């Protein structure tokens, strides 16, 4: 995921912003977070 | 996790900031992200 991108977890509504780019896929509540 | 908290994944170094608080645990590269 890229720096600055925002991801949301549709199961609990937690939203996070990427500060440092990395190669792994963001997961929350066992499900892939959705890129906003 | 709380709003404003910063999480890092030790396996790929991706860092994210919590914009909206949620009850799920943040995961990346299959592992729990570490609270900074
Ligand atoms: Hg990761
Ligand atoms: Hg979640």
């Amino acid at each position: 995921a890229n720096e600055g991108d925002v991801y949301k977890c549709e199961l609990c509504g937690q939203v996070v912003k990427v500060l440092e780019e990395g190669g792994g896929t963001l997961v929350c509540c066992g499900e892939d977070m959705v890129k906003q």
